[PDB]
Formats: structure tokens, C-alpha cells, sequence
């Protein structure tokens, strides 16, 4: 599950996606961050 710390950051990943890019290295890219459950915490809302 993905999680990103504002609305910015969850724009920024998604294009950084679009060519196929993996999460990790999206994440790093955006600061938003992988988790292994389903549920995101209050810091990383969006």
C-alpha cells in the first residue's frame, strides 16, 4: 500500500508511475512511502 504525506506528493508519484517506474524507487522520489498493511497513518494521509 502506498501512503503520501500530501496531495503533492501523491500527484508527484503517480506521474512518476506512469512510465512503469517501481514504487520504491517513486517513494524515495516523493517522499510518500510503501507500507504492508492497508491502512496509512495520520502523517501520511493522503
Amino acid at each position: 500500500t502506498t501512503c503520501c504525506p500530501s496531495i503533492v506528493a501523491r500527484s508527484n508519484f503517480n506521474v512518476c508511475r506512469l512510465p512503469g517506474t517501481s514504487e520504491a524507487i517513486c517513494a524515495t522520489y516523493t517522499g510518500c512511502i510503501i507500507i504492508p498493511g492497508a491502512t496509512c497513518p495520520g502523517d501520511y494521509a493522503n
